[PDB]
């Protein structure tokens, strides 16, 4: 779906290598997605996806499988028949690769359309003592740069529904 992104890429070289790895969604655009708490999306070797998440009270722990494709910044998900509903063309639009991304995407599950969040998640910044507060002090510890790339995009972080809380 080249034709369903709404926005240019400000990483059309996009390192899938330096993109791979685990990452937490913070927050986006559909209010269709926030039934799905604290999603950590796991992108291995050459374009394995493990993803997995929540029900609104951390209980119906969830994961799907599935492959990618990556083209530069865009990138698509099949997901196993379990999943199907998220299958589909993303972007990324942003990215300083080691703290946070943002992506778009044309999910049926975000009613077709997304731009999200994400701050990577890995055990050196994180120490189960759980995951609401890590997601809000890497947000807030990149708030800056997220801000402005958001900006570029005409939208501000406090316009996007929070998905992990």
């Amino acid at each position: 779906n080249e034709d369903c992104f709404r926005h240019e890429s400000l990483v059309p070289n996009l390192d899938y290598e330096r993109f791979r790895g685990s990452w937490i969604i913070a927050a986006g655009t559909s209010e269709a997605l926030t039934q799905y708490k604290c999603w950590i999306d796991r992108f291995s070797y050459d374009d394995a996806l493990v993803s997995k998440y929540t029900d609104s009270q951390g209980k119906n722990r969830t994961t799907i499988r599935g492959r990618t494709k990556f083209e530069g910044n865009k990138f698509t998900i099949d997901y196993n028949d379990k999943g199907k509903a998220f299958s589909a063309p993303y972007s990324v639009l942003a990215t300083d690769y080691e703290n946070y991304a943002i992506v778009e995407g044309c999910p049926a599950a975000a009613n077709g359309h997304v731009i999200y969040v994400q701050l990577r998640m890995t055990l050196r910044r994180f120490h189960p003592k759980m995951l609401q507060h890590y997601t809000l002090d890497q947000v807030n510890q990149n708030k800056k740069a997220i801000e402005e790339d958001l900006k570029h995009f005409n939208l501000k972080y406090e316009d996007l529904h929070s998905t992990c809380h």
